[PDB]
């Protein structure tokens, strides 16, 4: 450290890194970027790959959310106990990411056509995590081991935003449902999560959610 | 026999990368080959976490997700950077290539027809950050990260070789990253197995196009 996010006014994709920071009682300063600003197109220029979130971590500067993630999970022992859990810790975090790629995809390019379909799919798309939890101390600790990883942060984040688009969605998976309540119960989560840092932002930049 | 075990449909696609690691780690490895018409069965396809390909076995170790296999052979073979930092930097060109790759597999099996000639178009800004990356790592005469080979490189490496088949002569506009694939394609192991049958005889994609 010390911690900087640079990102737009919006959960997005910063949501995760930010309960991990949180939690893990880390002190960040948040560089907001509005449009307006980066539609001026100088940020935007210098970004490795022309895009937000950007992360600076003392001299180091970082692009890619699950880069920034796996960085800090690198950094702060958030990346299972061994090279195995490792893996299963990646594996995990894929899985998040292409749904959340999935999610992205309906809320800004198809979210009036498509999120019938997208719902419907919904169950069989998280029923995968409800499964790795059940194998894992038949889902009473984390999402991989005994130790929480960076992966469980973005895990969160994903289930959240999805009772947001549809309510009830993990009704039908109790394990998730009890990880999503275990994990947000975490002192300095919850206080976070309860936060109007959190709270008054919107977790897209369309409105839509 | 060999610890590794690959399960994958008949072509390159998203196991190229990690097939030119294994090869040019001198590792040995099995393949186990899935037919479209044993996929639409549906018995493995319900077996697989998310209910895709490939499926990466190294022991009794079950992997998914072909991004992970690449971060567990970088980490078990020494491919993963010499420190934290450098962990840090090839993540984010991982991430990049998988960015592009993703753009590229969404035209190959969504748009080819009507969407090719845009992403033609496209295509010089979304290599440039590689050519950046090179250029700003001792001169682009090594790797995309540090002095010695990542996973990364063999991803950045598979996508720079299936977009000059896209659209040909694309590098020409970056010099570090022709000269990048040249140089990694030349590695001994590696330039066997890149003519090798085993890589030649499989298609890029499964749907006929590239
Ligand atoms: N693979 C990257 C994606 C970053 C990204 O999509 N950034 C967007 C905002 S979040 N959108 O869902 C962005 O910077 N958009 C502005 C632009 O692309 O000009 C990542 O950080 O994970
Ligand atoms: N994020 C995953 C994607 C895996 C994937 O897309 N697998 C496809 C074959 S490769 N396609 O570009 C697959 O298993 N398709 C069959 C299906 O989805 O039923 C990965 O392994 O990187
Ligand atoms: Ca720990």
């Amino acid at each position: 450290p010390p911690y900087t996010v640079v990102y737009f006014p919006v959960r997005g994709r910063c949501a995760a890194l930010r309960m991990l920071l949180a939690d893990q009682g880390q002190s960040w300063k948040e560089e907001v970027v509005t449009v307006e600003t980066w539609q001026e197109g100088s940020l935007k220029a210098s970004c490795l790959y022309g895009q937000l979130p950007k992360f600076q971590d003392g001299d180091l500067t970082l692009y890619q959310s699950n880069t920034i993630l796996r960085h800090l999970g690198r950094t702060l022992g958030l990346y299972g106990k061994d090279q195995q859990e490792a893996a299963l810790v990646d594996m995990v975090n894929d899985g998040v990411e292409d749904l959340r790629c999935k999610y992205i995809s309906l809320i800004y390019t198809n979210y009036e056509a498509g999120k019938d379909d997208y719902v419907k799919a919904l169950p069989g798309q998280l029923k995968p995590f409800e499964t790795l939890l059940s194998q894992n101390q038949g889902g009473k600790t984390f999402i991989v081991g005994d130790q929480i990883s960076f992966a469980d942060y973005n895990l969160l984040d994903l289930l959240l935003i999805h009772e947001v688009l549809a309510p009830g969605c993990l009704d039908a998976f109790p394990l998730l449902s009890a990880y999503v309540g275990r994990l947000s119960a975490r002192p300095k989560l919850k206080a976070f999560l309860a936060s109007p840092e959190y709270v008054n932002l919107p977790i897209n930049g369309n409105g839509k959610q």
